[PDB]
């Protein structure tokens, strides 16, 4: 079973807990075009890298995981096996550290196509890397978003 | 069926008409890890980018070693590889600057993704990842087939 690591992160423009447009597209494309209906031939490894006094009812209302849950649901829905977890530190380094630890067959990263993370992975990950850029119609006017 | 474009080129260290170590690794890896036994779920699109008076027998040997011929022999190697395991394929040659042409071909043919080998030098693979208008899979060579000078392919 081909182990596909998918680096997933939060959106900075879409409200929380939405995944970034880039990693969502990358994830969905991978399921559409790579996994297809062959759901037992692949295993998705979802990695997200992450960087008390109460005085009124209001303070209780005010009071990474929900991201992972979005993708785990997507996998469950079409029946692909997955494992999802969080590690801490600099995302591009940690992704690479996790590639050498987990040894997935390849790494999927979205990319905003700005020329940080996706470029470093391609350069340094110790497995093949699939870089997926956003569709034109879902690319924000400012590509950095 | 997922259209997989695979950019293939000739080796400069291996005698002709051998594929480069990197694109060979790239192709074989894709068959092994992506296509697997599901040979009808994928279609391989093999692209090679290529960069008359005869006076002596030697001129005919040269012709047979031209880029055109280096090109076709290259395509035939991969088409045989596809046919052997029963994966549908299409293979052709375009002319010009390889990185530019690969990208032009991506937008013309519209494959679901592009597979390129990579020597891991930090020319072609990095340009594709940056510019191709489809997903790009970059596959580097195994340690044990990487020549002492990584520029060699
Ligand atoms: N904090 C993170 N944790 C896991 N993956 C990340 C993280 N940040 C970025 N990525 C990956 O990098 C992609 C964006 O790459 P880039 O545009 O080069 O920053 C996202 O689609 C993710 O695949
Ligand atoms: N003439 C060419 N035609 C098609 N693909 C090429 C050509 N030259 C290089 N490539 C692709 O670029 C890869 C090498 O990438 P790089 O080491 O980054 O130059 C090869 O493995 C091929 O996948």
């Amino acid at each position: 079973p081909t182990k596909v690591m998918v680096a997933v992160n939060a959106s900075t423009i879409k409200d929380y807990p939405n995944p970034s447009i880039s990693c969502k597209r990358a994830f969905e494309w991978t399921l559409e075009k790579i996994v297809r209906s062959n759901t037992s031939d692949f295993k998705i490894l979802l990695l997200h890298v992450q960087v008390s006094i109460y005085a009124s009812p209001e303070d209780f209302r005010d009071m990474g995981l929900h991201l992972l849950e979005f993708f785990v649901n997507k996998c469950h829905e079409i029946g692909v096996g997955c494992e999802a977890w969080i590690k801490t530190g600099d995302p591009k380094d940690v992704i690479c550290q996790e590639v050498k630890r987990v040894r997935p067959d390849f790494l999927v990263v979205g990319s905003r196509g700005l020329g940080t993370v996706s470029a470093f992975c391609v350069k340094h990950a110790e497995c093949p890397v699939m870089t997926i850029k956003r569709n034109a119609d879902e690319t924000p006017s400012d590509p950095a978003d």
